[PDB]
């Protein structure tokens, strides 16, 4: 394997995992929840507010590795209602709507801290 | 990274996202849904039938990056209901019983249009 | 593509899918659920215990294909309830404290033989 990934501008990863695991020209990215990254607190307010959270989380995790959202090939997305699909997918457009990566996005019945929406991802770069 | 997979033989991803994305010799596949391709519309019947459509749309997928069912390696099958099984491994087997790959098999919540089923995967070729 | 594995020491998969595929370097592990290889039964008693056979699962697998928990790089935890998240960690802490994957802990309605805990992993080794 290669190395792992630890910034200050997402949320540190507390319990036995980490932000992400970088082995070769890939990158693993852990499910990032709407948690503020120097507060440490919920997010709360609208889906928008939440989703960009979380994806602001993703994207700084991508780029404390040396990788960015034109490398990510597929995300899964994590929620607790479909009613957040519409709103969920117009913010995810703002950083997705160009690269186009993979997706399934699917409700489950609860999240860490009770949150509402989570994102986890799968990059590759180079070529 | 590499390429993305359109083709007219699955439903149409609308939003901001591929039915698949081929880097190098690997192919990650968005969840499928029991939508008809050509109609657009859910099949609505037995969960056999549900099965059959998200399978073929899996596999039209593949096929369209140039990969088949005996490349992939990790399949997904998300559910709204456990007592969809054994009728989902039945038609399951008739396209993977030979080359058996890795899989998880959970029910969620709620899924993309409330269907009962949604399968993505992860597929690998060359050696 | 490469190889299956099948092992003694985790679950016989019984349906179409196997416990996990090797492809180059990579492993791909089926979601492993709190089942006795031996006895085939399923882990009556505490959290801290049904999580311990699925780890014993995984790390059976891992280790039946020539993969071990260091080469782990993303981990996916299926539960049915969050109340479980501390004590699962602290069990999951035992296996990967040291290496620290990346993962994703999300809360589905519903697992295999109406289990409450089930784990998936991606592993890659050598460099």
């Amino acid at each position: 394997m290669k190395r792992f990934v630890e910034t200050d501008k997402a949320p540190k990863a507390i319990g036995p995992y980490s932000q992400a695991v970088v082995v070769g020209n890939m990158m693993f990215v852990s499910g990032q929840i709407p948690i503020d990254p120097e507060t440490g607190e919920l997010v709360q307010g609208t889906i928008e507010e939440k989703t960009e959270r979380v994806l602001e989380n993703l994207k700084a995790i991508l780029e404390a590795g040396g990788f960015s959202l034109k490398d990510v090939v597929k995300v899964t997305v994590f929620t607790t209602s479909m009613d957040y699909f519409q709103r969920v997918n117009e913010v995810y457009s703002r950083y997705f709507g160009d690269h186009r990566p993979a997706r399934s996005f699917v409700a489950v019945a609860q999240l860490p801290r009770n949150v509402e929406i989570e994102i986890e991802a799968i990059a590759v770069k180079e070529g």
